[PDB]
Order: C-alpha cells, then structure tokens, then sequence
RNA sequence: UACCUGGUUGAUCCUGCCAGUAGUCAUAUGCUUGUCUCAAAGAUUAAGCCAUGCAUGUGUAAGUAUGAACAAAUUCAGACUGU
C-alpha cells in the first residue's frame, strides 16, 4: 500500500499526527502526498486550470510537452497549487495534482468590521507577486462577494474566502504567473504581524522530539 | 457598485498597442413586429427660404345709444332707464 519514507509520514500513518496545523506550527516540510490525503484528503477538491503546451526546438523538429496547472482546496482555509510539465497530458495532470496536494497551505481569514460569526475575508491588505504580475487583495464588507477575475476567483473559492476585493497589474494573461501571484498573496496572509499576535509565544515540543522514542525504531 | 480575454515567439517572460467583452434619457440605419401602460420627435447640415390657414382681443347694475334694429307696454303721456 503505502510505505512512508519520512518521519512525518511514519507519524501520520501511525496516527500520532492528526491535524495539518501540527505540521504547520513547526513548518516541517511535507514530501509525501499521502500525508495530505490521510489528513485532509476527504474534504479536498481538485481542479485543472490550464493545459499549456511548451516546445523545445531540436535538430529534427520541435519537442512538445504539456504543462498542467492544478488547484486543490478544502474551501475552509486550505489551498494548494501544483504545476507539472510532461510528455503526456494525463501524466502532467497527475503530477500537478500531487504537487498541489504537497503544496497545500493554511489561509488566514479575518473580519472586515464587526467580528461576529466565522471569518469572511482576508484579515488585512495583502499583495503577491510572480514575474510581472502583481495581485492585491483588500478586505471587503459582508455581502460584497469575490471581486476578482476568473482565475483568482477560483483560487479564492478553493481557499474558502467569502468576500474580498482584488486588483491586478501586469501581464495577467500569463495564467501561470497570475495563479502563482494569487497563491503568494494567499500565503502572505499568515506572515503579517498583527496586535492580536503580540502575545509571547509558548513553544511546544516538535513532533520529532515528542515521538522520538517511536521514531527511534 | 475595486474582475479581464485573443493577437509579435520554435517555445518563455515583458513593454506596448490592436481586437473582444459591457454601458449611453445616443443618433442614424437594416430586418422583424401579436397585446397593455408611458413617452422623445427638423437641435446637429441651412439664425436657410416660405404658398395657404390659424396663433390677441376685450362689456359690468356701475364711461358714451335716437341703428331709420328687435320685444313688451303707453290711449295718452312720455328725455332715457328691456335687450
Ligand atoms: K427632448
Ligand atoms: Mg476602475
Ligand atoms: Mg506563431
């Protein structure tokens, strides 16, 4: 079936780690998509966003390969992006799905004004940049909806954000750069230091130290 | 009610524009047009030229009646006292 090759995979298969937040807290790399499948796999949905052909000139013609972009998300604060180039479209799509699962990230959602109910928009103004494409996300009031182009709108819907305003600059027709900039903007949500995070951190044992005895075999 | 997409390359990222998408109590034109309620309408070029018809007249007890205007009365007198 599945034979984990990493300590994190072994712990996830042994059920010692039960939530993705435990991994996110210590920022441990995730190198097996089976971890994501076991943890948040049931609630994950994938979508192919673009099949982009690329060509390399050769002495006997052009070698064509296809680029697959895949967006995965749970619609509840977890989203991931994957890009895979391969000779076959099916292989490219499979690799892109695996990469998106591996690259899933947590997304912070806040409130525009009054803080009643679950979060509906980004906690603060954020900006992501990939190549020449810059995507800016601004909080919006409840009921404003997702004001964004189709690609960022799909990314935000998979991330689970209810309402937001967006602005874009640069060559947004470059779909890869557009989606990557949106992903970077979403990732930057948890990197902003707000007053509510001013409390001193109370550290906890990392998984590798907590279950060191189990992993010692 | 804070949104983009196609087009320079063998392929890539850009600048950059062209094209597309939507709107006008915005004009005109093409085709089509069964019912109800609303409703603009010779401004844009020529404040260019105009046949014909109409669009400014007016009376209360209280300015002026002798129509040779009508009507009722007067057998005798009457300036006039209804229109
Ligand atoms: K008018
Ligand atoms: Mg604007
Ligand atoms: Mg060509």
């Amino acid at each position: 079936k599945w034979v984990p090759v990493t300590k994190l995979g072994r712990l996830v298969k042994d059920n010692k780690i039960r939530s993705l937040e435990q991994i996110y807290l210590h920022s441990l790399p995730i190198k097996e998509f089976q971890i994501i499948d076991t943890l948040i796999g049931p609630s994950l949905k994938d979508e192919v966003m673009k099949i982009m052909p690329v060509q390399k000139q050769t002495r006997a013609g052009q070698r064509t390969r296809f680029k697959a972009f895949v967006v995965v998300g749970d619609g509840n604060g977890h989203v991931g992006l994957g890009v895979k180039c391969s000779k076959e479209v099916a292989t490219a799509i499979r690799g892109a799905i695996i990469l998106a699962k591996l690259s899933v990230i947590p997304v912070r959602r806040g409130y525009w004004g009054n803080k009643i109910g679950k979060p509906h928009t980004v906690p603060c103004k954020v900006t992501g940049k990939c190549g020449s494409v810059t995507v800016r996300m601004v909080p919006a009031p409840r009921g404003a909806g997702i004001v964004a182009a189709r690609v960022p709108k799909k990314v935000l819907q998979f991330a689970g954000i209810e309402d937001v305003f967006t602005s874009s600059r640069g060559s947004t027709k470059t779909l890869g750069n557009f989606v990557k900039a949106t992903f970077d903007c979403l990732m930057k949500t948890y990197g902003f230091l707000t007053p509510d995070f001013w409390k001193e951190t109370r550290f906890t044992k990392s998984p590798f130290q907590e279950y060191a005895d189990i992993l010692s075999k």
